[PDB]
């Protein structure tokens, strides 16, 4: 992956309540291949599901989401994962989750 990129910026603090990785999405319901989104924390489905988190993305603006599958993290804008110490807490929060 990247090992930066200009929109870690955003990724905001965890939530209140932690992370749940068996979180559906917010739009269709869908218990399949979801992402969180790190600024605003909000649960949606990937692009080869219902393309919610695009379009969360496309509403919002916001950039970097985190897989609920494989901890990965996509940047919409740079179009690419990235990996940074600013994403360590929430991968390992998530990671705890699901493991
Ligand atoms: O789906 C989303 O909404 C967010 C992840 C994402 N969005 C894109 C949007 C447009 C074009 C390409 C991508 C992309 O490769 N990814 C990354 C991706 O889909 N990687 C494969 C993958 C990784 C983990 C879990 C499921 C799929
Ligand atoms: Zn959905
Ligand atoms: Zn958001
Ligand atoms: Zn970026």
């Amino acid at each position: 992956p990247l090992p930066w990129c200009p929109h870690l910026v955003a990724v905001c603090p965890i939530p209140a309540a932690g992370l749940d990785v068996t979180q559906p999405c917010g739009d269709c319901g869908t218990i399949q291949e979801n992402w969180v989104c790190l600024s605003c924390y909000q649960v949606y489905c990937g692009r080869y599901i219902n393309g919610h988190m695009l379009q969360h993305h496309g509403n919002s603006g916001h950039p970097l989401v985190l897989s609920y599958i494989d901890l990965s993290a996509w940047c919409y804008y740079c179009q690419a994962y990235v990996h940074h110490q600013a994403l360590l807490d929430v991968k390992n929060i998530a990671h705890q989750n699901k493991f």
